[PDB]
Formats: C-alpha cells, structure tokens, sequence
C-alpha cells in the first residue's frame, strides 16, 4: 500500500516500476526523457513531470539512473522534499558514492537504503532475483515488503557502501570464472571439440574448486597462508604449459598473463611454498 | 600383477610410484638423480640404474619428468628397449607434444597413452584423485585397473594430446575463478569485512552463474550468440563502476583489465547487443 517514485525509465528502472505495479504499489515514475512511461500508465502508474513532483508523490524512493553523477544532481534538485522519505539507491555506483549519498540524504531529513542489482532487468520480480542491501536496518525491516516486489532482498549490514561492495566483488568474482572458462572453451574450440560436451567436465572441476574457497579464505582472514594442496611456485612452473598450448591453438593469453604474472611475483617475494591466500595481498597498490 | 616402470622421481613421480607399489604392482623405478627412491625401495620398489634398464622391466612404462625436452632426451635412449612396450606419458605439456611423442613410440614398437593428472602429489592414490587419459581405447582398457592405483581413470578420446588438451583447458577456467575471487577477497579485504563471511555468498553466486556455462556452449558450437540474460554492452558499461571501486580500496585491476579490454572489443565489433558467447572467437589470434 506504501506509494513508491521511481527515478529513471531505464531497463533497469522500467522493470523495477514494473514489479512495483503488478505488486499492487501505487507507484508514480519520473524519467529525465518522456515516452518511457507508456506500459507503465496503462498498468496503473502515475508519470509525474518533475522529479521533485514524483519524489513528494512517494515514501520509498527507488533510485535507478545512469550513475551517481546523474544521481547527485537529480537529487540536490529534490532536496527540499525529501524530509520524511526513504531514498533507495540502486543506481550502479562505488561504495564510496553510496556512502557520500547517505550523509546527504540524512543531511536533508530522509532515511536511506543503498541496493546492488545482482539480476538483469528481464529478471526482475520473479522468483530467484537477486538485490542486496545495505543500510540501517529498520529502514530495511520497513521497507522489506515492498523491495520483496523486485525479487530477494538480502540485508549485508548497516554500511551504506555495503551493497555496492558485495555487488562488485561478485561481479570480480564472475567474470574471473567466465573470462577462464571463455578461455577454455576457444582451447577446446580450436582442437575442433564442441564446447557443449566439454561444459560438464568444466563444471564438474569448477564446482570441486569451490571447495577450496574456504581453505583460502582462512588463510586470508589469518595470515598463515598454508599450501593446501599445490603451493604457488609449483601452479607457476606448470602456467608455462598452458600459455605454450593457448599458443599452439593459435588462442591469445591476454585473460591468463596477469595470474601468471600474479603467481611469478608470489615466487619473487618468496611464497613459492605458500597457498594461493597469500596473492591477495600482492594485489594491494594501498 | 602387471610390472610398472616409474621414470621420474620428483614429488609426483614418486607420489605415483608409491601409489603403484601399495595396489601391489610390482614397480621398478628411476631418476637422473639419485637418493630419491629410498622410502619407495622400503616398501618393495627396486631402483634400476639406467632408464633402459626400467623400460625392460615394465610392460608398462608410466613418465613423469620435468617436462618434454627431458622427456624427449631420456626416451631416445631407451628407444631400442621400448618395442612391446606401452608408454604413459604424465608429463606436463602440450598437445603438439603430446602427439608427436605418440608417433615416436609408434615408431618404436610401443603403444602410448598419454594423461593430465589433475591432482595435487599428496592425492595421488586417494579417492577422488583425477587423471585424464587420451588415446587408443585398448591401449586404455589394458592399463586402466593399474591406473586406478593413483586414483580416477578418465579416458576422453583417441587423440593423443586430447587429455593434455583438456588437462590444461580445465586449468584455464581455475586459474579465471580463483583470480576473480582472490581479486573479490581483496576488495572485501579493504573494507574490513573478513572473508570468512564472504565465502559462502560467494560459492552461492558462482553455483549460480555455473548454470549459465550450458547457454553460452551452444552459442559457441551454435555462432548464434544471443543474450541469454545480460548483454555484453550492458556488462561493459557496469565493469567501470567495478574498476573504480577496486581504486578505491587501492586494489590492482590487473586481473580484471583484460576482461574489460574484450567487453569493450565486442561493443566495437559491434556486437554490444550479444551475449558472452560473441568473447570466444575475440580470443583467437588464428
């Protein structure tokens, strides 16, 4: 029942708005370009002409444009009537952003909520989407029911960067696994191998190696960077091998150069012995 | 029953020789080196003094040295002794090399199974040890319960460097995963935040984003490379949020740079509106 703005017609803010209606919210939207609205009035919703009329039309504020540039500037044209809202920022944006946005958000009198999107636009209100949160956590409890609308609402914690944080590190971790596997495949692929009966044995490999993610992550949270099972200098001397292969398949190594260069540094610094826990302070510039 | 030869006695060579002595193999054993097979000796395994004299007293001949060029050398010495014979070749390496030792013994009087050990030494023997193998069927099916002693036996083709080929391919997906994570460790690192508690969303994100790996295969063996979900230009435009995030935190973007360079490639070649399938043939040089 608690009326909900959405800022930006995007993809992203289209479906949000899309799942707010078809949840039942009175949901009135606003779009720095006109036209975007069209399905949505037909559903139900209010398309306002200024944003500070859509933000004074809502008591949760969902935040869905560009950047934060654009973010802060829409904003600052709507301080004035923000006192008493929740803002909900799911523009992409850094940790750092999502916490300067949060002090000025309280600096105007509204409460605020940072989310990190982890489902495409098309997947949006449907079972299994997937948006993190961050923020006070009342804030969260209060507006639960109506973020549920979008999908799964996980709460990381009371630190506005928080959802911004989890999201982009997943997203580290993604395209790690995808950028090797798309490695794999062009390997496979220029043997003349289909890669549709190579993604099970992958697969089955890349879930074994989940398994040793807790092994890591002790070593990183401890310090004792213990080779588990193959320490580094060894995983170093059997690279050689790999970019040699990639080479003869006529395969460009540009996605492994950088671990290999990662794991000949661990060796220089003389972990040749340790786990793989102890490259994650070689990535630190500080 | 059936005598094993062990040329090659590092960690792994004497890993797999320890292995074949306790399934009961009679083994017989050798190294450039000498001191190596003093607890192998102990258990029941004889040292020869020359690799001619280890080929003569196996009808299977299992080589784990250092790499090719090594192997190429001390093979060429037992060339005469090796009609009869079958060769396993575990040394790391390519498939080039793979085939072409495969023609040497061939010419030679010996049959040749080549295989990818998967496992770390301290595994070899358990269960849940992994070894690829490639070539001649039969060659496979009469050595595969004395390469069960080092664990599980995977045969995947007649192609001789088909489990060095694999072997490595499945070491490219690994070495992209863990570079994501460890990169996401580090990112989550800066924050503070331990990553302990990071681990088990991490393994529940990268469970799910294994499911998408079946999608992208057939837009690889299809050249139809439709946007399952997000589209590559949509996933270039967010990977600079991630970049600056990992700037702030003074995490090195080394590993994620790459990825960003063939995001940004397909977007030029056109292909904004594709899925990650579209990355596959970026990737070869030809």
């Amino acid at each position: 029942r608690r009326p909900v703005t959405v800022l930006g017609l995007g993809a992203m803010g289209r479906a949000l708005a899309g799942a707010l209606v078809a949840a039942g919210h009175p949901t009135t939207v606003w779009n720095r370009t006109p036209g975007r609205a069209a399905a949505l009035t037909a559903a139900g919703a209010t398309e306002a002409g200024t944003a500070a009329e859509a933000v004074a039309a809502g008591d949760l504020v969902v935040v869905c444009l560009l950047d934060d540039e654009v973010t802060r500037q829409v904003l600052a044209l709507v301080a004035p009537v923000l006192a008493g809202r929740t803002l909900v920022n799911l523009t992409n944006g850094t940790p750092e952003q999502a916490r300067r946005l949060a002090e000025w958000a309280t600096s105007h009198g509204a409460d605020h909520l940072d989310g990190g999107i982890m489902a495409v636009p098309a997947m949006i209100g449907q079972p299994g989407a997937l948006i993190l949160y961050s923020g006070p956590e009342d804030v969260f409890r209060a507006g639960r029911e109506t973020l549920a609308a979008f999908g799964a609402a996980h709460w990381l914690g009371a630190d506005p960067g928080a959802a911004a944080l989890h999201d982009l590190a997943l997203l580290a971790a993604m395209y790690g696994m995808f950028g090797g596997y798309l490695h794999a495949v062009a390997m496979i692929r220029a043997a003349g191998v289909p890669a549709t009966g190579f993604t099970p044995l992958a697969t089955d490999w890349l879930t074994a190696m989940l398994g040793a993610l807790p092994a890591l992550a002790r070593g990183v949270d401890s310090g004792d960077h213990a080779a588990d099972g193959s320490a580094v200098g060894m995983q170093a001397a059997a690279f050689g091998n790999l970019l040699a292969a990639s080479r003869e398949g006529g395969v460009s190594t540009s996605l492994l150069e950088p671990v290999r260069r990662l794991l000949d540094d661990a060796v220089r610094a003389g972990h040749g012995a340790d786990g793989l826990s102890a490259l994650v302070d070689l990535l630190r510039q500080s």
